[PDB]
């Protein structure tokens, strides 16, 4: 491997940790394609996330990021974030992007252009409606799902339907993103970040930060349950998406995050701790999930056991109780 590609995989291990191994297991040309897409997305997210970068500087950065892929000298030295090396050494990453077959470069570049437009749109608004939540998640995660799917089909390891069905790929991203947004309430609150949809939380409290106060914990948990029930709606599409995959290494890459989000939603459901700290699945639990998630019967079994767990925890008085039961019933009966 070239020095530059070695450096890319080092950044992948620094930035994705135990997830790097799953990416390194991808067959043939998919391996480098996904490694570089992952790093390019890390760089874009670092720019987006950086509250030290003014809106006037950030908008052109987000809008033009797709072009930087083609600018050998482009770098960004002013980031204060944790993964800033990918920005400071962007020339090494973009060199390797330019070394990919053009069919992969063109996927990545298009996705970055579209994601940048959307990210820029959300700099001067919080999320209002559930529809706006889906739009926000499309921009930061659904389009990742779409991009990856196109790499899978373009590499010919998966059927063209995988790349073309934007809605199923979109749902892969939305599921993950909403699970993270839900679980991360408190850390976001403390960071000055608000991603829970205003249309939903404003039905319980006056300000989103009110859920951190002990007197509102019943209302906070009801809102949590409502948002979780929303995220569960993506599961049918996740099942459909995963069921079409014929390459083992692609399957494992796609399935791993999905089963870990499933377990995380189960851990968070009706859980007051969401408002006191970071609820996480245990490392040994995550390792088993990762090892198990290698075929459809196995993944469906996992989904079913965690959905059943949530089903039996639904408080009768929960405002979303009938909605939660219905989505769980739908999931259990399709497969
Ligand atoms: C078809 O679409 C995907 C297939 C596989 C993975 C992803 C997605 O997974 C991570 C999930 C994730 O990062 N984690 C952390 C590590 C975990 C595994 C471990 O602990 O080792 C799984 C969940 C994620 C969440 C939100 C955005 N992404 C994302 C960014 C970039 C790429 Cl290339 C792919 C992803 C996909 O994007 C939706």
């Amino acid at each position: 491997l070239s020095s530059s590609l070695k450096t890319c995989y080092k950044y992948l291990n620094q930035t994705s940790r135990s997830f790097a191994a799953v990416i390194q297991a991808l067959d043939g040309e998919m391996r480098n394609a996904v490694c570089i897409f992952y790093l390019v997305l890390r760089a874009l997210d670092t720019l987006e996330d950086d509250m030290t970068i003014s809106v006037e500087k950030k908008v052109p950065l987000l809008h033009n990021f797709h072009s930087f892929l083609y600018q050998p000298d482009w770098r960004f030295m002013e980031s204060k974030e944790k993964d800033r090396q990918v920005l400071e050494d962007f020339p090494t990453i973009s060199l390797e992007f330019r070394n990919l077959a053009e069919k992969y470069q063109t996927v990545i570049a298009d996705i970055c252009r579209r994601m940048g437009i959307g990210m820029a749109e959300f700099l001067d608004k919080h999320v209002t409606s559930e529809q706006e939540w889906d739009k926000y998640c499309h921009y930061v995660a659904g389009l990742v799902g779409i991009g990856l799917s196109r790499l899978f089909s373009a590499s010919e390891f998966e059927d063209p339907l995988v790349g073309e069905d934007t809605e199923r790929a979109n749902s892969m991203g939305l599921f993950l993103q909403k699970t993270n947004i839900i679980r991360d309430y408190l850390e976001d609150q403390q960071g000055g970040r608000e991603f829970w949809p205003q249309e939903v939380w404003s039905r319980y409290v006056k300000k989103l930060g009110d859920f951190a106060k002990p007197e509102n914990i019943d209302l906070a948990v009801q809102c949590l349950n409502e948002l979780i029930t929303n995220a569960l709606h993506h599961i049918p599409d996740v099942i459909t998406y995963l069921s079409r995959l014929r390459n083992q290494s692609v399957f494992n890459f796609c399935a791993i995050p999905q089963v870990m989000a499933i377990a995380t939603l189960a851990a968070c459901y009706n859980n007051q701790q969401v408002f006191k700290g970071a609820v996480k699945i245990r490392k040994g639990q995550a390792v088993t999930l990762m090892m198990d998630a290698t075929n459809m019967p196995a993944v469906k079994a996992i989904i079913y056991q965690y959905m059943e767990e949530i089903y039996h925890r639904i408080p009768d008085s929960d405002p979303s109780s009938s909605k939660t039961r219905q989505i769980i019933s739908t999931i259990r009966t399709q497969n």
